[PDB]
């Protein structure tokens, strides 16, 4: 009814521990969401061309030429770490388990309210917000997965990461088809380079419309609406990183000389020569068996062209990758393609009292060392005689083209059957969560955004609106805008996000890595004088465990 | 690096036996789950195909 509440606010996180080391974590997030009326209840085909931008010679990879459809409807999204995990919940999970399982997601619409907002003609202006009992809220789940996948992490607008700060869903839209040709240029580049936004393909065309597609409820003040439970079909995420390159797989070399003092000034020997010794090696022509020529059971991580655009119907795009740039654990202004660079607001960990829309970035330097040095690899000739001449090796510091600033590197490529690489690690609080598996034929091994893919499917996407609220003047065959009465709706949301977790075992005499709380980032997990709050970004892949 | 450090002990991570001139010990038999091995080699490149 009018006056009878619908549902209960929840926030908690709870671990039920199973047997044989398994631990149930049910994941409980409330909010309050805050909607107002669409700007126009219309679908509107609008085109993106940034040619002032672009038209500068060097500046291709600033494109921003895209066409979208602008939908009159709100997504509510919670697919983020942070909607679900306090930085405690987070240290507990990353401290005490070595796997993670997505197991089932349940969200619920309750307590709804729906007001107008009057105001007055009085020359100091006033004005009044008042009820309105029977205003309808349009809530669509698309179970089915019609509509086209929108994951909000991406553009940092999912749901806020605090429960007693209220929240608002992100404006729904999804990409329209276009062509678009860029031909790319520097500065000193000659004439202008083609540019031109050439339209749409009729073939390819796509204009999806939630009336037409999902059911549609509307929920006034007394209504409830929940989604029901949804079970993944998701492979286990690891909470454990692998330090084993290449070099430290297998069994070391003997020594036949050890250090009789303790010192780094004393070092242990091989002593055999290195073309006397005994081992498998990959070249066939040479008797040198070292550390680096020894052969290994198989590649771990590849080579890719960093910063490097491809070009396709659409215009130019990075290639990914999917690990980080190697020694930048050491030094974090070395970090670089690779490792994901997150952009957020005050709703999703900037400091909540700042001002400006400067926003909040963090580069995330992952502890699996999987990656590369390019600065350290070279090639050279099949003839493998030592010490390499000039002509026979093509080292970083050669150009190549005839640019000074562009080595062999950037346009290398070493993936193989034999390459072997990890799932990207949960980044918290502005990680994604799972994502929708790619309906391709072939299908990508892991997805740079998400550690848990969804295989068949996994739950539909939550859009919500405010129903129409017409004055006694509408006319639909007018041709000017809709006339409406101002209406907001502020409505409680409830989800339930359930894991399964394998408790860790210490396997080494050593202690493990672990996060803790310390004198220096004390204040980065607790409110400030006048209320102010931020969540900082946590590494999940603490502890290590062996590769091979 | 300190997040990679792995010391490994015999003593704390295996069952030991203790075996005297009069003792003996049997491991059990382990099955695999390998793929099979081929003892044939394919000839044909691209060009001798079809």
């Amino acid at each position: 009814g009018v006056g009878i509440s619908t549902g209960t606010f929840n926030n908690q996180t709870e671990f039920k521990f199973l047997e044989n080391g398994w631990v149930y974590i049910t994941a409980n997030s409330s909010r309050l969401v805050h909607l107002n009326m669409p700007e126009s209840e219309n679908y509107r085909r609008v085109v993106v061309n940034n040619l002032d931008k672009t038209a500068v010679n060097g500046n291709m990879a600033l494109d921003d030429t895209h066409a979208e459809i602008v939908t009159p409807w709100s997504l509510v999204d919670a697919n983020a770490w942070g909607v679900w995990f306090n930085p405690g919940d987070w240290q507990l999970i990353v401290n005490t388990m070595s796997e993670l399982h997505l197991v089932s997601f349940e969200q619920e619409i309750f307590n709804v309210v729906l007001k107008t907002v009057s105001e007055s003609a009085t020359q100091p202006p006033t004005k009044v917000y008042n009820n309105d009992l029977t205003a309808s809220l349009m809530v669509a789940l698309d179970s089915n997965n019609t509509m086209p996948f929108t994951p909000a992490a991406m553009r940092s607008e999912t749901l806020g990461f605090y429960p007693w700060k209220p929240t608002i869903p992100t404006p729904w839209r999804y990409y329209f088809q276009w062509d678009r040709t860029l031909i790319p240029s520097h500065t000193g580049t000659s004439g202008t380079p083609t540019n031109i936004y050439h339209g749409t393909d009729p073939d390819d065309v796509q204009f999806y419309t939630i009336e037409n597609s999902v059911p549609v409820h509307l929920l006034r003040t007394g209504d409830e609406f929940a989604t029901g439970t949804f079970f993944f079909d998701c492979k286990p995420c690891r909470l454990t990183h692998t330090w084993q390159t290449n070099r430290a797989l297998g069994l070391p070399p003997f020594l036949n000389s050890l250090p009789q003092s303790e010192g780094g000034t004393n070092f242990g020997y091989i002593g055999v020569q290195q073309d006397k010794r005994r081992g498998v090696t990959q070249m066939g022509n040479t008797n040198y068996i070292t550390e680096a020529t020894i052969m290994r059971p198989a590649e771990v991580g590849y080579s890719a062209p960093y910063y490097s655009f491809e070009a396709s119907t659409q215009g130019p795009f990075k290639t990914p990758i999917a690990a980080g740039r190697g020694g930048a654990q050491t030094d974090e202004n070395q970090a670089a393609d690779g490792d994901p660079r997150y952009a957020f607001g005050r709703q999703h960990g900037q400091k909540t009292t700042t001002t400006g829309e400067t926003p909040e970035r963090f580069t995330y330097i992952a502890h699996q060392d999987t990656g590369r040095y390019p600065e350290g690899d070279w090639i050279q000739n099949i003839n493998f005689n030592l010490p390499v001449t000039d002509d026979n090796v093509l080292l970083p510091t050669d150009p190549i083209g005839g640019k000074t600033g562009i080595n062999y590197t950037n346009i290398f490529n070493t993936y193989g059957p034999l390459t072997a690489l990890n799932n990207v690690p949960p980044v918290y609080p502005n990680g994604q969560i799972w994502d929708k598996e790619f309906d391709t034929d072939l299908k990508p091994r892991l997805h740079v955004n998400a550690p848990f893919v969804c295989q068949n499917n996994c739950p539909g996407q939550l859009f919500v609106k405010v129903a129409p609220n017409l004055t006694n003047q509408y006319d639909p065959d007018a041709s000017a805008n809709m006339s409406r009465i101002v209406t907001y709706s502020d409505f409680w949301w409830k989800g339930k996000l359930v894991f399964k977790a394998k408790l860790r075992a210490s396997h080494t005499w050593n202690p493990i890595q672990q996060m803790s709380i310390n004198v220096d980032n004390q204040f980065n997990y607790v409110p400030s004088n006048i209320g102010g709050m931020k969540i900082v970004y946590e590494k999940s892949q603490l502890a290590p465990r062996k590769l091979y």
